[PDB]
């Protein structure tokens, strides 16, 4: 694969923001990761996929497109009677892996088996008040992280299910290895791109320019639904609730990582550094419209998380509050909730959790993997 | 890459026609009914490929994402029958070429359709199946798909595939260069071709009357042939030089009327009887990612509507029934009077003294443009 050269960049404290990277030629100033080591690194990682009352067309073609050598992680929330929405994905993925034999590991959401590991380990940020897992994005992805780790993975990738381009899929993962390759640390973050996206991305680099005082532009991924970790990072970043999570990985690292302050809580990290890539991609990004009131729920969370940022200025806010409540969706005297934010899993004594799940929970199920 | 293994098909005199199969899984212990194509084998074949892009004037940045995608040690072959004054388009045309050549370093031959020197030498060796009245090479994609073809043979290239430039999914112009492979890779003969599958669509439409071209001589319907609209299908430079091909957008429906009306039957195979041995094998391959280019609007799609079905009609296979109802829903639709053309059919270039074809291009052609090629 042939990209740009990671040039340029910014630097806050331990964090590097690469510019983003465009893909030049899609098969082999200017870099050069061989396909025989992206599909090399491609092994050590584990393709997360939160699925949520999806198409089974998008669902099978999504499937289809991972390439065969990464393990297939699922984590469905879907209606689960009236009717049994996950059982009719059970029967696709037990038709996909005889026809494929692809190393794949699923489980539901709501799965108590999930909820009785959680609480048993002492990990309750993810129940609900009935102690239940919590319906969310964030929260699914959380499953799909320790299950991952559960397996022994570097690196985790997600990528979404209402996809109507199935190769889009297949250059994702393609993208997090060449995103890896080129980097130097060991915890790296690589966030992909191709409204709701420009209007966190301009508040996010507006959370910057205030301290600095440069109008910056540098992070055009504040929002990317499809990005990847180094399962190193995955661990000390705390997770917020259902779509808050990307824009909050970021405001967190800025937050936290970005002045040398309590570096002795992570030595490791402040000496090796964060790095984030933003690769462009060569495909279009095409999903299933979801409605406007979902639109309007994102984009709510998303520019809550910055408003509550510890970051965030007295002129931040009133700029947010502002376009929040004149596009109906922010009272006239209401202020945006504080997003739900979970801690980061590192504590768990993962082989420990992944016994308790594997011997209470109905809705797992595993193929070679 | 996973497939449905290529097990159920019709067969037509020497012509082997297989159901269309699906692709399942793309990067790649046996499976039950599925055939694995290992990516080492992929590989070593694509650099014995030639892609040919047919191009006029589409959009530059469409133009650039097909090209990124297209695996690097496939040869590609761009003809552009691109605008050429006010403004000169090809020359906007070669600027990008030129940097995606510096970046890349991929092996490139572009070249103008209307370029004066390439007249010439089809002119010169005998071959005025593609000059318009006065000389010069006429517009249309089977003209320039054939100008691709002779400079593919002009390479040494064993295979030839052709993927179309205004596409909006990269990624899918990726997946059908490794899909034409595939379908070389299970093939048997060396005579195969391989073709890419995804009132009513045009698609739908040629197809129902190519499939009827066919049971009417069967007593039996079929709904075997699914790519008679093929834009993106490849053959082995073996069987591409011994087809003639029609103009314009009538190509790919012609390809299958003429092997249909040609290999159907065993008549007269001491002429091809190496054709005839091996059998012509035509793979139907339906791909992941879905099909969707820049629209051109109602007037191109119905040119090439009329383009499809004149084909059929006018086949010496066709019937009066096919005829007569062909020409019902031409004219029930805003495409017929009440009072069709025969498409104009060019010879097949296997007897074209490629060498000496080539070098008079390349001793004569104010466009054409090589790099490590
Ligand atoms: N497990 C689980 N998955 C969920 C849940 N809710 C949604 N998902 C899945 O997460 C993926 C994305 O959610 P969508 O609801 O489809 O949002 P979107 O409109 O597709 O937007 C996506 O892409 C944007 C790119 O800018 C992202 O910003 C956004 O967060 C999301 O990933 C889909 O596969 C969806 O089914 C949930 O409650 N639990
Ligand atoms: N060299 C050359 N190229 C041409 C010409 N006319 C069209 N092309 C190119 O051939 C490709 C065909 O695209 P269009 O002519 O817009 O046709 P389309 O609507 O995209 O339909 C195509 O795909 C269909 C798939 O079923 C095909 O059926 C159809 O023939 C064509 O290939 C494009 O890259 C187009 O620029 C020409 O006169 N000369």
């Amino acid at each position: 694969m042939l990209l740009e050269a990671p040039v340029y960049k910014e630097i806050f404290g331990a964090v590097t923001i690469h510019e983003v990277q465009k893909v030049i030629k899609m098969d082999t100033t200017i870099s050069n990761i061989p396909r025989e080591k992206i599909y090399d690194l491609l092994g050590k990682m584990a393709v997360i996929v939160p699925m949520k009352n999806e198409k089974l067309h998008l669902v099978d073609g999504v499937l289809k497109a991972i390439p065969h050598k990464c393990p297939i992680i699922i984590v469905s929330n879907s209606k689960r009677e009236g009717p049994n929405r996950y059982k009719l994905e059970v029967d696709l993925i037990r038709h996909f892996y005889n026809l494929t034999h692809s190393k794949i590991i699923m489980i539901h959401q709501k799965d108590p088996g999930l909820a009785k590991a959680f609480k048993e380990v002492g990990y309750t940020d993810i129940l609900d008040e009935n102690g239940m897992i919590r319906s969310g994005k964030g929260e699914g992805m959380l499953v799909g992280l320790l299950l991952a780790k559960a397996i022994g993975a570097e690196y985790v990738g997600f990528v979404d299910a209402d996809n109507y381009i199935p190769g889009a899929v297949n250059e994702y993962v393609k993208d997090y290895a060449a995103g890896f390759l080129m980097s130097e640390s060991e915890y790296t973050m690589v966030r992909l791109h191709w409204r709701v996206s420009e209007i966190t991305n301009h508040y996010l680099n507006l959370l910057v320019s205030e301290h600095t005082a440069f109008e910056t532009t540098i992070m055009v991924t504040g929002n990317a639904g499809e990005h990847a970790m180094t399962m190193k990072l995955a661990e000390i970043l705390p997770f917020s609730t259902g779509y808050s999570i990307e824009p909050y990985e970021i405001v967190y690292i800025l937050e936290r990582f970005g002045k040398w302050e309590n570096v002795e809580e992570f030595k490791d990290v402040f000496d090796q550094g964060i790095e984030i890539f933003q690769i462009e991609t060569l495909n279009p990004h095409f999903h299933e419209d979801k409605g406007k009131e979902h639109v309007k729920e994102m984009l709510l969370l998303s520019l809550a998380t910055i408003y509550h940022s510890k970051l965030a200025t007295d002129n931040l806010r009133k700029r947010i509050l502002k376009d929040l409540r004149d596009h109906g969706i922010l009272g006239e005297n209401e202020e945006p909730p504080k997003p739900l934010v979970m801690r980061p899993i590192k504590e768990i004594p993962i082989k420990e959790w992944m016994d308790i799940v594997e011997g209470n929970s109905e809705t797992l199920l595993r193929f070679e993997l």
